[PDB]
RNA sequence: AAUUUCUACUCUUGUAGAUGUGAUAAGUGGAAUGCC
DNA sequence: CAGTACGCATTCCACTTATCACTAAAAGATCGGA
DNA sequence: TCCGATCTTTTAGTGATAAGTGGAATGCGTACTG
């Protein structure tokens, strides 16, 4: 019993606003004096440079620390394959006890804590432990108290730079308390030791004893491998794949070795490489014989371990020297082009050539490690003289017909053989090969050397001459080098000198990638402090002096006061209220205690005095310094704040473990007692109503408690300044005046705002003041962007000049013509126009120029900027509480609801369709274009470009400016129909490894990234054209979905969306739900294609309408089907005619048309065909003899012709009319094509263009999303537990779809 | 084609939508190169 | 003539997940001056 | 030798929180070997 507008104050968000600052009269001037922006531009620096010494410091306690550890790890090991095995509730909780049990004792190392070790150097380590997260890393106590590292004079002094200035590294301070916590923390050592690498570790033990008892030669090789790579000399190896060899690889030098010992090691280029641990293991597959059999049925991959959170990897293979400048780069090319010219390389590479020609070439072999290169460059394809050699040795010769194939891998072939298997026309292509690449030599010996490298150009020429040396490189290794064979000893000798003269060239081409790749110079923003080391921190009326940050409100404009330590001293710069009437600024007044569990015992109880006189004596102790009344603390209260143990008294955690209800109710009733005896008696809330908390005894939970007092403690007034005291304040440098400003601020401010200047709004608007629904936060930041240099192009005035769009909003123009066509308004034409230029050149707009528009203004000049944290839903609790119980709770109550469906791909990125509670459709259409250009024409050549730009060494650019330009509209277009249906979104749920790779492939992100941007809008919402007081507005914004924390604490459902399981959820008949069960694995030799023959029922044509009648039952062709059935006992598919009828609007087309891609080879290359199944079939059965129009069972006149072309080609057409998919990217003809007629008696064709079926594919993919969420509801609406299932499976769904369509 | 910033624009010295910042750590995917 | 899968390493680029802060007050260093 | 103002540097800590199975989910690269 409830509303949909009743799913808001659930939970409480935060957001960071951005703005720019600008000075307003003298106070840049005296910025500009102080030289506040230099300073703080050499403090960034200098804080970049300094953080690698605190980060040696850290890393060198840590292995330090981890060389001592000596602990067990077989509990770990029997919980997780306990919890592997059984997959209970109960196995999970005994994991994870277990796991926070090894992540805490390994913790103690770090405190210092452990038994085992001996109590002085564990309390030692309590001392540098408590030594690192406090200020005493930069005097170097704790630094010779380790007394390990060196710190030369630079180092010290750069040290010694931030004297009085270590709470600028607070952050850092915390981003290491994390690297060092023991609380399941992603960058906590214990959880990367326990979690992160013991599982692999254990189950490399596994695999490694399950092969070895196996295969029982291996670990002689094993041993052989380890001792060639001679690592770990001191163990045997199954002992280091063992349980106690965990005492070890816990520092960072042990597993790099470790996983070195996985992969190998490499010298530099052009020499051997020793095999690694798995090499061997597929070097025994590549043997192929009976163990590698056996090896392969078992698994074979041992999964190298994780590298440790702070240390640095180092590695025993070669790292190539990289260059520093271009200078360095482009001298050394000078220099090895010097060498090139006066070395003559030409006439003896021309001699060399020409001895192809003098001598024969019985005397000249070839390498046959990369002859496939070689096929490929002279030949069209690297398989064709692989192939015409070994025929050719077959015919001057099936066991000895495959010794051709046996021999032809491991031995060196000379030339002439080549040319008698494929032909004398190699000859010419090998002369002219060598012939151009002469001629690229001598163009690169031709081409000087260039003078910078910031343009493109240059990095152009010098990657062709780069490629140029490369390729004759690689031409000197087409030959063999060796002289086992007969070539000629003056041929190998040359070829063997020239090709070591040309040896450094291939090194010289990876230092020019390495280092012309690498990122352009550019110049960003830095934080700014004006020497205050707690600025902007907080704006508390108490902390502003030394703060130092207060807002101004002027007229609905926003100002910034930051008033600086003047002379080194904090001036008590004081405004004294004057009448609203007076004219002038409003200054702010925050009023904060910032939370009620944090600093209630940190004020009252947790003070150094009172824990003084508390260890000694009972007496209870009164306290009278910042109390109007004097506060009591008593022992029955201090001992529940301190009961020198994990759970509190008061806490649920000891209600949890022990069950004494009674007596955790009298502890809490205690401490609210005393809580409230606080909040009464001190001097920072004595001023605060506390009337509307609920009295002690009917609490239940003492969060509950801290929840509901945290929004009373804060507080906003205002108060009116005049701007006389002001203007002076800024005139003399005392304060400094910044204006918050965006563009929605301006003069011309004419339409609706940005939606952080709606929350900026709202934050001070009056009905906020009187009850903060969202709230103001501190620590806002201060940037100053420098001035980023470009030359500046602009519209000047008696201009002409062209708008994008065409007279029709809705076509827009190709950049193509837009440049030739913004040629010709300016009138500056570099090229004659085209036809399609005047063809589209009337109906084209201009305009006159006005108003000096400047291409990125923004980053033309220096500007500072200031970011500023805020924390909306502030009234309701940090966590929800079952929300997603509370969503289904709304969605059993309200049967009715719609839900819509999102999908995602390639060919469609996004497709609509809207469906109600009975599965009638809404609404459906395509948003690739957003009524705008269509995005998609300029995101595939955004995504080309880049690839094509990254192998040509120019700049790379990023994806995510196109990304989120087609997905922020995208993401109003769901939110607009989300909330008017007040609808159930839908969005496939896929493993990650699916779309981790699907990305790797195509530059879509989408898998991932939609989602993210829909939840992060869909659990803070609010809506500008809305009222603010009325539930969607700014203080009462929509809470739709879960409060997103990680995607291992995110769920099937979160709120209002919903995740359907990935399989079966495309390819899909609405009309009758019909999938293919085969696979086309199976069927592979011809018996089987007779049994896939014989698993239909009966073949017969209907001479009255041309189709062609197959059924088929599922209890035959088991084997082929993947046990996956559809529920329906009958599958008649309906074999129809080629018949061509028209769509809705009339076009023609042809039904049962089956468009495939014609693939030339096997390798799925090849165009598009238009392939029609019926004709076909007539052509064969016409072409066999088989009788068609008696119109009785046609598959025995199949099945008695034996012969393999017409089973093959029967179940060809199968597989060519099972297929669902019917695209073609070439004409943009893409639709879906059903073979089963529906029982009203049509099959489906996407091309009835009907509204009440899908329009296409991804059409029906979505369709079919939202039918999976009905089932989902369904589900919910029988069952009583208000969850939902684990899932749903495929045959279960396909159950489902087959009851409810036929 | 002007933006806290991005994207698409120009009836409009601006328009429509989106926008949690900073720091730190780990992992992943591509390009080139050798190597097995 | 296709069928069935494919190991590693160094440089560069981009990206993606995960964690912390959402602070005023207590505590301590300190500096002039007495 | 000592004191109080002043500036910089820690600190304090609540309840809430898994849960589970299957192979497509969407476009398709070489290369040794089936």
């Amino acid at each position: 019993m409830t509303q949909f507008e009743g799913f808001t104050n659930l939970y409480q968000v935060s957001k960071t606003l951005r703005f720019e600052l600008i000075p307003q009269g003298k106070t840049l001037k005296h910025i500009q004096e102080q030289g506040f922006i230099e300073e703080d531009k050499a403090r960034n620096d200098h804080y970049k440079e300094l953080k690698p010494i605190i980060d040696r410091i850290y890393k060198t306690y840590a292995d330090q620390c981890l060389q001592l550890v000596q602990l067990d790890w077989e509990n770990l090991s029997a919980a997780i394959d306990s919890y592997r095995k059984e997959k209970t509730e109960e196995t999970r909780n005994a994991l994870i006890e277990e796991q926070a049990t090894y992540r805490n004792a390994i913790h103690d190392y770090f405190i210092g804590r452990t038994d085992n070790l001996t109590d002085a150097i564990n309390k030692r380590h309590a001392e540098i432990y408590k030594g690192l997260f406090k200020a005493e890393l930069f005097n170097g106590k704790v630094l010779k108290q380790l007394g390990t590292v060196t710190t030369t004079e630079h180092e010290n002094a750069l040290l010694r730079s931030f004297d009085k200035f270590t709470t600028y590294f607070s952050g850092f301070y915390e981003n290491r308390k994390n690297v060092f916590s023991a609380e399941d923390i992603s960058t906590a050592i214990p959880h990367r030791i326990v979690q992160d690498n013991f599982p692999k570790f254990k189950e490399n033990c596994h695999i490694f004893t399950r092969l070895i008892t196996a295969v029982p030669s291996l670990r002689e090789h094993f041993e052989n491998v380890k001792k060639a790579i001679g690592i770990f000399v001191s163990t045997s190896i199954e002992e280091v794949f063992s349980f106690p060899f965990y005492n070890q690889l816990l520092t960072q030098t042990q597993i790099d070795l470790y996983n070195q010992l996985l992969g190998g090691i490499s010298r530099e280029a052009g020499t051997e490489k020793i095999k690694g641990l798995n090499e061997v293991l597929n070097l025994a597959i590549q043997k192929n014989d009976e163990t590698a059999h056996i090896i392969a049925s078992l698994p074979h991959r041992f999964i190298p371990l994780f590298k440790q959170i702070l240390s640095d990897r180092n590695t025993l293979s070669f790292i190539l020297e990289e260059f520093k400048s271009d200078e360095e780069v482009i001298q050394s090319f000078c220099k090895y082009k010097t060498l090139l010219r006066n070395e003559n390389v030409l006439e003896t590479a021309e001699a060399l050539f020409n001895e192809l020609n003098s001598i024969d070439l019985t005397h000249i072999f070839i390498s046959h490690k990369k002859l496939e290169t070689i096929s490929s460059a002279l030949c069209d394809h690297w398989d064709t003289l692989r192939n015409a050699l070994y025929e050719r040795r077959i015919s001057e010769l099936k066991s000895a017909k495959e010794k051709v194939q046996r021999s032809l891998k491991h031995e060196d072939i000379n030339l002439q053989e080549i040319i008698s298997a494929a032909g004398k026309e190699l000859s010419e292509a090998f002369k002219q090969k060598t012939s151009e690449i002469l001629s690229h030599a001598h163009a690169a010996l031709d081409q000087p050397l260039p003078t910078t490298l910031k343009k493109q150009e240059e990095k152009e020429i010098l990657k062709s001459q780069l490629d140029s040396l490369l390729g004759l490189y690689h031409l000197l290794d087409w030959f063999a080098v060796d002289e086992s064979n007969e070539v000629d000893p003056e041929f190998s000798a040359r070829l063997t000198g020239i090709k070591l003269e040309m040896e450094p060239s291939l090194s010289f081409y990876n230092k020019a990638r390495n280092y012309a790749t690498k990122k352009p110079y550019s110049v960003e923003k830095f934080k700014l402090n004006f020497q205050m080391p707690t600025l902007a921190s907080g704006w508390d009326v108490n902390k502003e002096k030394n703060n130092g940050a207060i807002l101004f409100v002027k007229n609905g404009l926003y100002y910034l006061g930051i008033m600086p330590k003047q002379k080194g001293r904090y001036k008590a710069l004081s405004f004294e209220p004057t009448e609203k009437t007076s004219e002038g600024f409003d200054k702010m007044y925050y009023d904060y205690f910032p939370d009620a569990a944090k600093m209630i015992p940190k004020c009252s109880t947790q003070l150094k005095a009172v824990t003084a006189h508390f260890q000694t004596h009972t007496t209870p102790i009164l306290l009278s310094n910042n109390f109007i009344e004097p506060l009591e603390i008593t022992k029955e209260i201090y001992d529940l704040n301190n009961p020198e143990k994990e759970p509190k008294k008061f806490q649920t955690a000891y209600a949890k473990k022990t069950g004494d209800q009674k007596g955790y109710r009298e502890a809490l009733c205690k401490w609210i007692d005393f809580t409230r005896d606080f909040l009464s008696k001190y001097t920072k809330t004595t001023s605060i109503d506390l009337s509307s908390l609920r009295p002690s005894s009917q609490y239940k939970d003492l969060g509950e408690y801290y929840a509901e007092l945290n929004p009373l403690l804060y507080h906003i007034s205002f108060q009116r300044i005049a701007e006389k005291e002001i203007m002076d304040a800024v005139e003399t440098g005392k304060l400094y005046l910044f204006q918050i400003y965006n563009k929605d601020f301006a003069k011309g401010h004419h339409g609706k705002p940005n939606l952080h200047t709606l929350y900026w709004t709202g934050l001070f608007s009056p009905e906020n003041l009187a009850k903060t629904s969202i709230k103001l936060n501190g620590q806002a930041e201060l940037f100053y962007r420098p001035k980023s240099r470009m030359k500046r192009m602009a519209h000047r005035l008696g201009e002409k000049m062209l708008n994008k769009k065409l007279k029709d909003q809705k076509t827009p123009i190709p950049d193509t013509l837009y440049q030739e066509l913004y040629d010709y308004v300016n009138h500056r034409l570099s090229h004659d126009l085209s036809d399609e230029a005047r063809a589209l050149l009337p109906n084209v707009i201009t305009k006159e120029v006005s108003h000096e528009i400047i291409k990125d203004r923004r980053f033309t000049s220096d500007k500072f900027f200031f970011h500023v944290p805020i924390t909306l839903n502030y009234q309701a609790a940090n966590s929800p509480s079952k929300f997603n119980q509370r969503v289904n709770a709304y969605l059993k109550e309200h049967p009715e609801t719609p839900i819509i469906g999102i999908d995602r791909g390639e060919r469609n990125l996004i497709y609509i369709t809207v469906i109600d509670s009975t599965g009638k459709i809404l609404e459906q259409r395509s948003l690739n274009t957003i009524q705008q250009f269509d995005y998609q024409k300029k995101l595939d050549n955004r995504e080309k470009e880049r690839v094509a730009a990254r192998q040509a060494w120019s700049v790379v650019g990023t994806i995510k400016d196109l990304k989120q330009g087609y997905l922020s509209q995208v993401i109003h277009e769901i939110v607009d129909l989300m909330i008017h249906y007040q609808a159930v979104v839908v969005l496939e749920n896929l493993n990650f490894g699916f779309k981790s790779k699907r990305t790797g492939i195509a530059e879509k992100a989408v898998y991932q990234q939609f989602e993210k941007m829909l939840i992060d809008k869909l659990n803070c919402l609010v809506l500008k054209d809305y009222p603010a007081e009325k539930v969607g507005g700014v203080l009462n914004p929509y809470q739709l979905t879960d409060q997103f924390t990680s995607f291992a604490k995110m769920g099937t459902q979160s709120g209002f969306l919903f995740y359907v399981p990935a399989p079966y959820t495309s390819k899909i008949d609405p009309l009758t739900g019909f999938v293919d069960p085969f696979v086309w694995k199976t069927i592979k030799n011809h018996e089987s294609r007779k049994h896939f023959l014989e698993g239909f029922d009966f073949l017969h044509y209907d001479v009255k309408t041309g189709d062609f009648i197959l059924h088929f039952k599922m209890n035959r062709n088991l084997s082929f089907q993947r046990g996956l059935p559809g529920f329906m006992p009958a599958w008649d598919i309906v074999f129809e005619k080629n018949e061509t009828q028209f769509d809705a609007k009339g076009t023609p087309f042809i039904a049962g048309k089956r468009i495939v891609p014609v693939i030339e080879n096997h390798r799925f290359t090849g165009r598009y065909r238009d392939l029609y199944p019926a004709n076909e079939l007539i052509a064969l059965l016409e072409e066999k003899g088989i009788v068609f129009r008696d119109g009785s069972n046609i598959l025995p006149k199949l099945l008695e012709n034996d012969d393999s072309h017409a089973i093959d080609t029967m179940v060809a057409l199968i597989r060519s009319v099972l297929q669902m998919r019917n695209s073609n990217a070439a004409t943009g003809e893409d639709y879906i094509n059903s073979p089963v007629r529906d029982l009203n008696g049509v099959c489906f064709d996407s091309r009835f263009q009907n509204p009440e079926w899908p329009m296409d594919a991804d059409a029906n993919g979505a369709y079919h999303i939202a039918l999976k969420g009905q089932l989902l509801l369904n589900h919910l609406k029988e069952s009583k537990d208000l969850k939902l299932q684990n899932g749903i499976s495929n045959q279960d769904w396909l159950a489902y779809i087959q009851e409810l369509r036929n």
